[PDB]
């Protein structure tokens, strides 16, 4: 099963209301990030398992890393409202 | 194997009420900060006695790389709270 | 394959009047930005399908090499706003 | 050598009252530090006697590198007194 | 697969008029940086496909590196308008 | 081997009296900190002797590791002191 | 190959009249700087057509890398004119 | 001659007094930072005559490693000093 | 054909009267500053037809490197006249 | 080999009259150092001459390493005299 | 081959009268670097010609970092200069 | 190529007189930068001589490193001078 080919598409931009433009890309960003959320943990519980049946060092290391990332993530997650409180400021 | 696909849920978003997402996104990381703690642990257990007992220096290493994330996963746990105290006050 | 060879495309630019290019740039910025976001999705549902499947550590492990520069390239679109802020004016 | 699938345990959280979460989730933080003190030092007494009697240098060199982590993890429990000190400032 | 040798055009400078160079070459680093968008995309968009279909961590791993650039040399569209309004002032 | 399994050993915790915590985990880590000294001592001791003996620069070269791992362990002592006298208070 | 060797060319300096060697400096380095975005485009259109037909991880992952230097170069015909414009000034 | 286990001993810690635990640790890191240089220098002057005698760049670089190791470890001794002023200062 | 070998030759050195030898030594920078730029853009255009016509992905990698290098040569150019406005003032 | 084992020296501490610690230890960072100079400088005069003779490039590799370190380690006899310097000061 | 052996030269230091040693050391130093430029220019000669004949990325390669090595070589003739101009005084 | 054993010298040190040894200390210093520069440039022609004849980027490579050791070196003579003359202040 070869995947069908992406087709992007053209978001409408305005760059002199630019204020609409920051609302959809909020809503984009954040879309994202709970996105990623729903993956790395969905990968999380996968590989845990795999890791505690495998007394394999390899899979334990790459638990470790997948732990790393959920982290960056997650701690990006707040930095975005911040980020928002920042530019409906000054 | 095989796994049944995961199916992504897409959050409703305010951009402008955005009290109510900052609220939801709290509970969330906060789960997620939670469920980390509770697959790092686990994990940890069987690394270090299958560590104990394979008189292997790579187990060992490993075991103190999977030390090493739970440190810097465990940190943030009281950094999250920093974060929304910030996220509450002036800015 | 052959794939038709690409075509560049000059813009038009207005040194003297750099207001105007600020604002295509802008847009293709965006545009940029937003494919992508849509590009690293597509991408990462099908690789996390394939390293769940895989039973194989390398697989997670590019899987979270992928989430990385997905958070990555996501934080940006936050950032490119707070550039355009401070750029106009 | 076959295990039981994790279960997680869902916290629940309280936005608009944080303070209570705050009070748990150090004492979550606390917890696990004092495990990971644990945990280190079981290895590292193994870690240590494999090291003396393998005449070899591999062993030695995985040692050195734990004792790193045990200092680098050993260090975290007095810089969270200090950000609890922060937090409730 | 044999090409022609590439043909060099001087430009012609003016040290002591430099704004008419400045102008010039700010549309010269414009055009540029369009290219690069361009055949960034072009890349992109066969190597998302191409990673798809090879159920292989390698073509994910560069295709999250192509990302990376894409973003890079995005990022510096807009830092390349603040840069020109830092000359003029 | 088979080692006997390390039973976790959970802390009682005070958020709202955290002095206490504080005070038993000053402790901990200075525990923790006498506990390095003698493993890395003793450790030394032994891979001394083997390096000297080695006809090895691989052995000479993991011993000045582990005289590096000493020396950052062995600094932390008066750096945990300074970090007390900060905190409390 | 045998390609012919290449002839030095020793500028003419002057350190106590130096605004003139500046002037050449700058002619020359613009020079340069126009002569790589030649270069880099080059060999770009067919690095990208390569890469795209190539099937292979290789081929974009030094497109990526020739992408990267381009972006570098590209950014230094802007902050040469900082630079120069600096030297006029007051310093 | 399998080496005998090591028999850890607990200090006792005194948070509510914590100067006599400065000094006692202020002897603890002195006595490990001479027993350190005794040792570097114990193997320095070994490896010093293996890497003469051996035509070997490669033990003409673990010998600079060692000496590099000695610096650092000769450089925190004076630290060490300058760190015991400094928490009987404030 | 063994290559000649390098004479090297000494320059007068004025610790008491710098102000000359500095003026030397900037028309020296000068020099090996215009050579550098001729040697590099002389491997660079054969570089690039080698890379061109070799459909060889370590030919791209190596030109690349090339121009990397041909960037920072540029920008120091520039940075020399910097250098000597700076020590003509105080 | 089998060398004589190092037979450890314990000092003895004055955490409440630390200025005879501090000469003392002066005294021994000051032989150290010393030491170490004697030292590189009789392994560099066998190195260059071994790394002249061999026309190997990684005995000239190793070489330029060595001297590196004896940079970083002469540099700290003088470091050494400025740290005392503080030490005997105001701070 | 065998090469004669190198043969040291002490100085005649002056700690209490430092600006006559300060004056020797500038002229060495200045020495070195012009000894320094013509041994880059004179190697950069012959690997640019044998890079240009090898049909060898490795040769190209070893040729750029030649450059910048004699770059950084040179960029230290002016720092040189700065740094007398603050020695004295 | 057997050697014989460094046979290591003492110095006579006073911490409460400790000018006089400062002044023997920069003496030794000195003495040393002075004898890397000569190590440095033996080992520099003959270097660059052998990878002019070698036809070998391994050569040049190696000379260039040299030749940056050479300048690191060399910088850290005027270094000294201004550590000495912080030293008197």
């Amino acid at each position: 099963q070869v995947y069908a080919p992406l087709v992007l598409r053209d978001p409408v931009s305005n760059p002199n209301n630019r204020k609409i433009d920051q609302d959809d890309d909020y809503e984009l960003v954040r879309r994202n990030m709970h996105y990623q959320s729903q993956m790395l943990l969905d990968m999380a519980k996968i590989a845990l398992e795999n890791a505690k049946n495998a007394d394999s060092p390899r899979h334990v290391e790459v638990f470790a890393q997948l732990m790393g990332q959920m982290t960056t993530t997650n701690k990006e997650m707040l930095k975005m409202h911040k980020e928002m409180k920042d530019l409906a400021g000054a």
